């Protein structure tokens, strides 16, 4: 139950940080 | 205690290596 929830905000988390790096580049 | 020093210099060298792969890229 708090697997998912920890798998979905890495998941939110990857797309931001990724995001961030790629607007920043 | 050690939480708060985890998470704030876990958000400093992730926006630190973010900077460099941009900066590079």
């Amino acid at each position: 139950s708090g697997r998912i929830v920890g798998g979905v905000w890495w998941f939110f988390t990857l797309i931001i940080i990724s995001s961030y790096t790629a607007n920043l580049a």
